[PDB]
């Protein structure tokens, strides 16, 4: 069953992230964030019923709240990463104890010409697609599909600055939720050239958008996480057509200003 969750990592974020994450003018309300951020939490946790372990912030990583970009899990295997932020090294330390004590087989991405970024790896629930990135390189890559060897690994060139979700992720079974921009087509057409399973697609005309959380939830189904319609209008239309799902508008107003969207602020784990 896809996107069959149990728990969830998230972590607290730090007074230092509005002047100090990394971002590609705009003056974050951290206030506003820790708002949000809470909600998204709630969201997780209470509303859906996940056992949500939440990190306590470190103020000298000021990127701590993004713990998707530090770990990727399959099943129960968690390969930590080695973000391609040099500054950003240490927060895998944390994660790593927390992912031990959900009892996670670890795989550390040590090698010194090794990086990922979790946000560049799109799990289908058949294959990973792995953005070749400015944070991403062919040999973390490398390593990705050497950790997981049940599932075939095929990387797509990702442009400019982007992770590859930040104009995809998975909004149901066989569902890629994708931008309409011209690097988001190029993306898709790539992905779709390289495997042979035939995805469905959900096309939304804001980027950002795309980047939504889809869980399968006992007793309650397909449920997604999605961009409010205060955000982004023309692309909450879009996923309002999933009459199937649960909708769960969720905003990042704040957090997308130092590029935190949706997938980024959790790793979500299925625990027998
Ligand atoms: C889904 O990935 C979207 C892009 N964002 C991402 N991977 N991580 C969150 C932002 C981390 C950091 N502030 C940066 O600019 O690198």
């Amino acid at each position: 069953a896809f996107g069959r969750a149990t728990h969830a990592v998230v972590r607290a974020l730090p007074e230092s992230l509005g002047q100090h994450a990394l971002r590609s003018g705009e003056e974050v309300d951290v206030a506003r964030a820790e708002r949000q951020h809470q909600l998204y939490v709630g969201v997780l946790g209470s509303k859906l019923g996940l056992q949500v372990v939440e990190l306590p912030a470190d103020e000298s990583l000021p990127d701590c709240v993004f713990v998707e970009d530090v770990a990727v899990v399959c099943e129960e295997t968690a390969l930590i990463t080695r973000p391609g932020a040099p500054s950003r090294r240490k927060e895998v330390d944390m994660m790593k104890e927390a992912l031990e004590k959900l009892q996670l087989n670890i795989v550390e991405m040590k090698d010194e010409n090794a990086t990922l970024d979790g946000g560049d790896v799109l799990f289908t629930g058949r294959e990973f697609f792995v953005g070749l990135s400015k944070r991403t390189n062919q040999r973390g890559a490398e390593i990705l599909a050497d950790t997981f060897k049940d599932y075939a690994v095929s990387t797509v060139p990702v442009a400019d600055g982007l992770h590859l979700k930040s104009f995809c992720s998975m909004a149901g079974p066989n569902l890629i939720a994708i931008g309409s921009s011209e690097s988001a087509q190029k993306a898709l057409k790539i992905m779709q050239q390289m495997s042979d399973h035939r995805y469905d697609k959900l096309t939304v005309p804001d980027d950002i958008a795309a980047n939504c959380i889809y869980l399968n939830i006992p007793n309650k189904g397909h449920v997604l996480l999605h961009r409010t319609p205060e955000e982004y209008p023309e692309s909450a239309k879009v996923y309002e057509k999933l009459k199937d799902h649960m909708l769960i508008p969720v905003s990042m107003s704040e957090l997308e200003k130092v590029d935190g969207l949706l997938t980024c602020c959790s790793v979500l784990i299925n625990k027998k």
